[PDB]
């Protein structure tokens, strides 16, 4: 019933080791020359938005000597070459000579506005991809990643939009596994804030908000529970990600082509397992397992990513460039 | 003679008059194969700074297909292929199989540490260069820019370390042009914090840093006062460059190879003049006249950013990923 994952391992670089790693994992689902480039400078004015950052404001330089401005502002671009409208509604029609219209829904279903020359969602079939894999979003957080793993409680959970079907299943499976719960819904651990009360070390200095201690307090679980909203092709949100980038093991219920995103031997999912008291047992043996539980931290440790790494790719963080690249082999105004 | 305050009106005007297309007419960085890379996947560890910022931690995906995870937290990296060290003393010894020795220093004078592998600074010619036009810094910021360019007040200076030489310097020319002074030193509005009084649509909503509100300030004024701490080869700091993200032209005295940095037409560099009168002279020449100032935002307006890409694109926003390469290409642990 280990705690120090420090020592977990450092036993599983002893018993195991990455060359045995990465033999066993030597051996699409994301968008993948520098010849179609009709612009070598594009500007993207964001028009619209209900929730797309102002941390992705910025002049970037991409690939091939292509110039990106991004920004919210109609100063520093008072002619931009294209508009964003993030679930906003897009103009009803584009005369040649105007700004491209480029239309963003990250939400389930890949609504397009039917207005938009261009559709961001995170999707590789669509014209522009942005996964949820990204570190801008939710940027100015809390970076302490604990030491320390609870011995008795080895679950995380929190929702506050409670489903019927997502709640039926956590309650199914949060009774076969000691846990914490911090959202609204079915909550085991009091009040409505108390991941602060029991970490202090989390709070953010700046702030609350939600998300400003999310990674620390996952940090301190030994597995995070993941369930989407939505079951569907490529909808793999931050509730995986986020443990990801906690150190922390993710229980997850959700797309079924999650395998072509998350690294290998990363996550557990949970629709692979015949019942939910099969993956309670597992769950429950790998947390008094050091090093078969080191062995799902092993991606991050001997850098063996798979399909990880293509999928940060093309997340938020450089969806400006990529689509900036786009707009630039469509001639821009002259499309 | 207009002593205009319509930004957007002057770019209007110099759009009808002057055009992109006559502007194109009329007009050191490290750059860069991708088999040298040793290691497809690259850790850093932050393990001691002064300032480098928390929003850097991320796992990056890079050009040649690497990946780099640049941390400050012993648990997500146990194991680092290199340290860095912002102004901290490394080890005192590197024996084979130890992590990179990386030390950082963006001050004035590329001083180093003399026990480190790896040298980060400013300039070019160290081992990896960093440049201060970034935006990750303080990206927790207010991003108005002003539609509205003061009409008397034409110059923006900020300074609370007061320098001998600059503070003459800064003194004789202020008293030749209209100018407000917000630091300690040559204070000309009425003591500290005196920029929320003029403008409170630059307050950030988050606790209010100092940081919060230069830019959105900036942007009221059609200039900027720039003056380094330092006059050394290839020192630009961000007093430069902040005022190029805010849509305000600097007034420069500083790198004597500042043109190697800056986009055609874009900066005032104070020392190309014969006298300080003189450049006053043209200053206020060029605040009564909204076409010549507007050929100060062609560079951005129409996409010309002359050797300004190549300068964002080697800052501090892009330093995990370049980093990681020159540490894949030297093996990492193993050199
Ligand atoms: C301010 O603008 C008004 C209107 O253009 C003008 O009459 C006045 O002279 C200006 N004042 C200064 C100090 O520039």
């Amino acid at each position: 019933p280990f705690t120090d994952i420090i020592s977990a391992f450092k036993k599983w670089d002893s018993q195991v080791g990455c060359a045995r790693f990465r033999e066993k994992y030597r051996n699409g689902s994301l968008q993948e020359k520098c010849d179609g480039l009709k612009m070598e400078h594009v500007s993207v004015l964001v028009k619209g938005w209900t929730w797309i950052p102002d941390n992705l404001d910025n002049l970037y330089s991409c690939r091939c000597g292509l110039s990106c401005l991004w920004t919210k502002s109609s100063v520093l671009v008072d002619k931009p070459d294209a508009l964003l409208f993030e679930t906003t509604t897009p103009p009803l029609q584009r005369r040649s000579g105007d700004p491209l219209r480029v239309y963003m829904d990250l939400e389930a279903g890949r609504k397009r506005s039917g207005l938009e020359d261009m559709f961001i969602s995170y999707h590789a079939k669509d014209d522009v991809q942005s996964t949820y894999a990204g570190a801008l979003f939710h940027n100015g957080r809390n970076y302490q990643v604990s030491s320390y793993k609870n011995n008795d409680t080895l679950v995380y959970w929190s929702s506050s939009r409670c489903l019927p079907q997502r709640n039926r299943l956590a309650k199914n499976l949060l009774s076969l596994l000691p846990h914490h719960s911090f959202g609204k819904c079915l909550n085991n651990v009091g009040g409505p804030d108390m991941a602060l009360s029991l970490y202090p070390e989390c709070n953010n200095d700046a702030s609350p908000r939600w998300w400003d201690h999310l990674h620390c307090a996952m940090s301190h679980y030994k597995f995070v529970l993941a369930i989407e909203n939505t079951v569907t092709e490529s909808y793999v949100t931050e509730k995986l990600f986020y443990a990801l980038d906690s150190v922390s093991v993710p229980i997850y219920f959700g797309a079924p082509n999650v395998w072509d995103f998350v690294p290998p031997h990363s996550i557990i999912d949970g629709t692979k397992f015949k019942s939910l008291e099969a993956l309670a047992s597992y769950v429950k043996d790998l947390a008094n397992d050091p090093v078969a539980y080191a062995e799902y931290h092993a991606w991050r440790r001997c850098g063996v990513l798979g399909n990880y790494g293509k999928t940060r790719a093309v997340s938020l963080d450089t969806l400006p460039c990529r689509l900036c690249e786009a707009v630039s082999r469509r001639g821009g105004r002259n499309a």
